[PDB]
């Protein structure tokens, strides 16, 4: 309930300090210490909203919506998935070509965030599901640019980097897969799971997503910079 | 009505899966084909909405206002300004340099988007045509920027890149002015065309402004890439 | 209070048509130029929405949402000039937009947090959340005066004394907005609803207008 809110608050609001500070403050792995420090912040002022119910919309039948949710994920996403593109181009690309792909890249997920949340309030099952499918679409559109053309420009560049973005895309692909899943069998969805069950399991799969992951990705740069 | 936004839809999800296939994967083409591809895909979106007449809201005496279609406009607008950008600077530029036209032209683009909106749900007339017209400046804004300054280093830089420039902002110049002429023209203006008429007008305009447009401008790249 | 609206539209409109044409058009200081320019045409458009109040919400407690929305796009286009102005015009893949998503996302962050302070109708939480966009401030000063503000002096004097002149008079005018809040009808309504709303007048036209033309000048002289 609101507990979750606040520990997540809590993490998140320290972890962006952390990563700041722990993350290296030199060259190319500058610019990614600073896009990873910035998702736990906003991930933080969502979770603070969504502690006071700011955004949270209640239906009639007392069904709950958290606006505050999305709004973290439409901005969030995004700027993880632009770091990812930076190190697939070696942090080298000329005028527009990595402005190319990450409009591409963000559009795609944006879209998957806002059709996603299209389909939480469709209060008609088809409308429901059918926004849902569509919101995977985009989800296996955002997939494909990160693990096939990315992928290889990753690869075809040099060793080092190129087992870097694997190893972070492999990670960001098991976790950011449960957020459907989640989505699928909870108050959203299904109703399979119980409202705090889902709130709970995301509050975990937010820690993941945006803490872990950050610390995981800078030793994976640093490993790979120090070839 | 119902049917011209599925058909929309149908065009504009099979166009973005199309336009990305067909269009280059090389060098500066590359990031023109992702760009060009991603505005049908939106477009798509905001048309399946306005099947279900999710962003669409309903006002007695014949005022109908879809948000989602301002919604689409608002993204696509500045990405397919953002390609024409790239292209006047032929694929080149120093730090920041692309960056200055893209927020200038997109903040004009956007704005016109936004004030057409604000235009299109105002219930008091003086208000509705203050806004039309500052929406229209806002267009005329974006007009300035693409014709004179951007056009001027579009051509000074080289007459391949500069041809292809001149080809898809004239296209591009003919098609968006038939929006503001439907506007004034349709339910959210004057009244004089009906709702459906309008909306399946902008159909076949979205087609050409995304679809065509995105086919033509890849054309005339691969035209001056050759030539060069 | 409708009149300062109108002529903060007329003020905003004339000035960005101003900025540009007096703007150099020139390398990189062209690039500074049109960023400038549009800062008062997107203040325009808010203060002509303001003036027929729309965006604006009667719930007692009055929120102008058009002046919140100007706020949420000019303050990172204004901060912006400023990242591009340390690198120097300067700045290899990747490096300027770290800085750029970092300082815009606490900025955007620091407007919106403000906003849900002015909603909320619970004094408590109005506070916290004051305190939280300050916190978001505190983040973007910190990157404007440490980091950012030691690469705009490593780099070279002329560009550095530049900078340096800029983000001083940044501080001390963006430093009003949180203060006229806190004593504003917003906050703990010490001021009257028309003199802040006079007072953001005079505050946006030195932000937006005074500023450019100021940062302009501070650039003529590092390129000379
Ligand atoms: C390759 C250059 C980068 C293109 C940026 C696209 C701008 C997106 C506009 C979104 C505004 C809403
Ligand atoms: C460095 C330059 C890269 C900037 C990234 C640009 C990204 C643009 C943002 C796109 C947002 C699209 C999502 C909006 C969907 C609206 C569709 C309406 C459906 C109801
Ligand atoms: C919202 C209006 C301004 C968006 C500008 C984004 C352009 C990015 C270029 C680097
Ligand atoms: C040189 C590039 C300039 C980038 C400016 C982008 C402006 C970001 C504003 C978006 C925030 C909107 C929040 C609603
Ligand atoms: C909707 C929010 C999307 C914002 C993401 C923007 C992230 C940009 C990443 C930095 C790119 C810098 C490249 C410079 C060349
Ligand atoms: C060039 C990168 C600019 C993107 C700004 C990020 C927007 C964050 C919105 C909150």
């Amino acid at each position: 309930d609101w507990m979750a809110f606040l520990i997540g608050f809590t993490i998140m609001s320290l972890a962006s300090l952390a990563i700041y500070a722990k993350g290296s403050k030199t060259s190319p792995a500058l610019h990614h210490t600073l896009l990873h420090a910035a998702v736990p912040f906003i991930a933080a002022t969502a979770y603070l909203a969504m502690t006071f119910g700011i955004g949270t919309l209640v239906n009639f039948n007392g069904s709950v919506t958290y606006l505050a949710r999305y709004a973290d994920w439409s901005v969030t996403t995004p700027i993880l998935l632009a770091s990812l593109v930076l190190l697939a181009f070696h942090e080298r690309g000329r005028t527009g070509e990595v402005g190319g792909y990450l409009t591409a890249i963000i559009v795609l997920d944006v879209l998957m965030i806002v059709t996603g949340l299209i389909s939480s309030l469709a209060v008609v099952p088809a409308l429901k599901w059918v926004w849902y499918l569509w919101s995977c679409a985009a989800f296996l559109g955002v997939l494909y640019l990160l693990w096939v053309p990315l992928r290889a420009m990753a690869v075809e560049r040099g060793e080092a980097l190129g087992t870097a973005y694997q190893k972070n895309v492999a990670f960001l692909t098991v976790i950011w897969f449960l957020y459907p899943i989640v989505f699928l069998i909870g108050p959203e969805g299904l109703k399979i799971i119980s409202d705090p069950t889902s709130v709970w399991a995301i509050l975990i799969m937010d820690v993941l997503a945006k803490v872990v992951y950050a610390f995981y990705a800078a030793a994976n740069l640093e490993t790979a910079l120090r070839h």
